[PDB]
């Protein structure tokens, strides 16, 4: 669907802020980057996705570069964000081994 | 939270009707089989998401032939789930790309 594109956009920006905070030219381009150069995120939605994130407490935003030329945006990843991430990983995995665990069962019978 | 249970959820069901065309029960005990005994599903739960899927042409329901002791309902996975399996299972692998990328991105830098 586009909700698919949804929740695959926000493991993506999760997983930028989780190798360090960032902004949002600077997300775009590490993806732009690890995706080479395939999937190009607009500013419009990486910022619907940061709101949601910053309400539901998974993300926190502050201030930069006031003297490197102007005020910034920067977003980092709370430490409910960082356990969300350990556990949607240690689910996901768990769903990986349900699955294959489903094709021997297969074979089982 | 109750969001990402519900993906998996689905996730876990649509992958055991790949299996095979199968009824509530059946599939409830699968899943339990093949969690260990971990994850005990609800029918309620089961059948909620079961006319959501069937409703968006995921799934269809038929009733068994060999059904004397009393009707029973089968699940399948139609044409376009099928594809909309193959969709998300490419798309996601391609996730999992993007993301070891970015965290060797950062081990260069």
């Amino acid at each position: 669907p586009k909700e698919m594109l949804r929740a695959q956009t926000n493991c993506i920006l999760l997983n930028v802020l989780k190798q360090g905070d960032n902004y949002v030219y600077g997300i775009i381009k590490q993806v732009k980057e690890a995706s080479n150069g395939e999937m190009e995120l607009n500013e419009a939605t990486l910022y619907t996705i940061f709101d949601r994130l910053e309400q539901d407490g998974i993300i926190s935003s502050y201030w930069g570069d006031e003297s490197q030329g102007g005020r910034r945006k920067y977003y980092r990843l709370t430490e409910i964000g960082h356990e969300n991430m350990r556990l949607a990983f240690e689910s996901w995995s768990r769903v990986d081994k349900i699955i294959e665990n489903l094709e021997a069962n297969k074979k089982s019978e």
